[PDB]
């Protein structure tokens, strides 16, 4: 590993897509990659031997689905604009509006493409912009609609999604049965440890039963859920009271919901000790060793954390910092001019592949 | 003027950009001091040219940056990284009329591969912080060889007062002062707000000036954010109006990923003809005026938290109607995202005759090459 650079494994994506697919056939319903979280373009085809498409968030996604997966590609947006609206009805076939006032303008440019409106399901949110709220159903035409489609959910249970769905029927319930489809959206953690994957099959079977109707889920984060991590290298080890830890990554750029959140990164063979904002969250045991991990952009506050080791570290030493693949990549920057990290693919034979390199370019064209 | 554009676009106005560098220049011309640009928070490439017209050269944190410089300005340029690395260091020495290491170990180890540049060393000042990985602290000078090193190198001030520098001088003398006499010259680094309106510009001139002459060595300023400072804006439209207790516009810009230091810091932008009635946190700045319309101005994403705040306005809003969010150039283009596919805003600048120029305008590939 040339440093830094994001590496996934194969081997652990096809455990969490041969999970997903399973949830599908149990239960009926369609599995897709919500690409929002998740978009690694070395791993697309991968995805597609399991999944049935994307959800896509407006033109650039959609454009990626088409390129990189080819299958079925489900866009919503909360504001689609006139100038794409027509290049995003050749390649989706469902599309989902964010208002009534966007339906109405832009069905009789969509009038192939299979029509849901997303609803405000309005749980514990308050003055969300997303969705449509109940109340605003009644009188509307919903003749050309066919699907209803819900996004309600971050990092949560099979209990939250059936929390959800209770208050989705209780509200919507009138509407659901003239529909062919509706979609659950995502942030459903269905990939980590513990989750109760044998009640969302049921619920989701249920449902389909109930209604009539085809069942569709788009996690993001489940896809990508611990699949690969962030590999930085020492590039200097400085003493102020703390020994501190100079690492060839940065917070701010290249885990930047790390600091957004805020969150902090575990890394492989340490301990958290303290986050960057000064929580201590344990205690440093005998024969361990604290540092602080910091970054190499030119900001005070590029701090990963306190962590305990086992053994001192050294000037070259990798520091691996733990699922890094999800929301993460999507959304780093070139800030400071600080080098990207490379994406990498560790493939099931254990060879390392260059998925992407970086250079200069990808910061001096976007300045 | 905005009408035509494809929106969303960050505008830079040519004006209001030469004004501020009249006036750095102008602390050069008076105090004797180098003022450079650093590249961490302004980097406009459309600009480059006309900044060069009156600074001296660019800051650096390293080779992407370096290069930029070299291209972009061609112009002395400054690099000082808290990490620099073996494969990059070659490079880095070959465009770099200073480099500024940040330990006596990096120091120390590149040493002999950068014989033609001019050497510096960062200073831990340690004042209002604590367990900084940025410069050396003053105890860790003592009997050091300094032979090769002829700069000497703080960066302490965020958006601050020639009265802070002063504080911060005053603490730089105290501790490193028995070493400074021997250098060639010291970078003062970035933080100064010059070119904010009431800063007290004569007082930075006259420290400055002071500093050289006591100590025969050449000062050198390096601001980011003061040449930046009001000289653009982020222009988007609304799309769309909908109703959820308040009004809401969705426009076609993102907090997230086209203004992230809102989120980050966080803070709110203010925007044109309107004012600050709440914050995205909830916190309240203002009251609704009798003849007002309140909307929630949001973004485009699918998070459920890309708001802006809650902004009042003289007339209702209508779907086309553009939003100006104010002072958008510096810490925002450098810092920006594809998140969740949006479409950048692109780069434009107004000129000198009040004309819009395109400088860069952005497509799929920006996103699909990232990912
Ligand atoms: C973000 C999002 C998803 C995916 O959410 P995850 O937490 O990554 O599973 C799915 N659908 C929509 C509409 C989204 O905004
Ligand atoms: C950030 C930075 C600057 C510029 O700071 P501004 O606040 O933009 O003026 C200058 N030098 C160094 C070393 C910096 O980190
Ligand atoms: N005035 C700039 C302060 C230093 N860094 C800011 C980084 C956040 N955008």
């Amino acid at each position: 590993i040339q440093t830094p650079a994001y590496i996934l494994e194969e081997d652990k994506l096809r455990k969490n897509c041969e999970l997903l697919a399973s949830v599908g056939e149990k239960s009926g319903a369609k599995v897709l990659l919500a690409l929002k979280g998740f978009a690694f373009s070395g791993a697309m085809k991968i995805v597609g031997e399991y999944l049935k498409g994307c959800t896509c968030s407006g033109l650039w996604e959609a454009k990626f689905a088409k390129e990189y997966m080819d299958k079925e590609i489900h866009t919503y947006s909360p504001a689609f604009k006139e100038d794409e609206i027509g290049e995003i009805a050749s390649l989706s076939h469902h599309i989902v509006f964010n208002s009534l006032a966007q339906f109405h303008k832009f069905q009789s440019k969509t009038q192939k493409n299979s029509l849901g409106l997303r609803c405000n399901v309005e749980f514990s949110g308050r003055y969300s912009r997303l969705g449509i709220r109940a109340k605003d159903f009644e009188n509307v035409d919903l003749n050309a609609i066919e699907g209803l489609h819900f996004h309600a959910l971050c990092e949560e249970s099979a209990d939250a999604l059936e929390a959800v769905l209770k208050v989705f029927e209780e509200k919507f319930g009138k509407w659901i049965g003239q529909m062919k489809w509706v979609n659950f959206g995502g942030g459903h953690h269905i990939t980590k440890k513990g989750y109760d994957v044998e009640k969302l099959i049921a619920l989701c079977k249920n449902f389909s039963d109930k209604y009539g109707v085809q069942v569709y889920l788009e996690p993001g984060e489940a896809v990508g859920w611990q699949t690969g991590n962030l590999v930085a290298s020492v590039v200097d080890i400085i003493e102020n009271e703390k020994q501190i830890a100079i690492l060839d990554t940065s917070s701010e750029a290249h885990m930047p919901d790390t600091i957004i959140m805020p969150y902090t990164s575990e890394v492989l063979n340490a301990r958290i000790l303290a986050t960057r904002e000064n929580e201590k969250i344990s205690d440093l045991k005998e024969n361990e060793f604290a540092y602080l991990l910091t970054g190499n952009t030119c900001l005070a506050g590029d701090v990963m954390g306190e962590y305990a080791f086992d053994k001192k570290l050294k000037i070259g030493d990798k520091i691996v910092f733990l699922d890094q693949i999800h929301y993460t990549i999507v959304k780093n920057t070139t800030f400071n001019g600080i080098r990207l990290p490379n994406l990498m693919l560790l493939d099931h034979k254990n060879e390392l592949q260059m998925i992407r390199e970086f250079s200069y370019k990808d910061y001096s064209l976007r300045n």
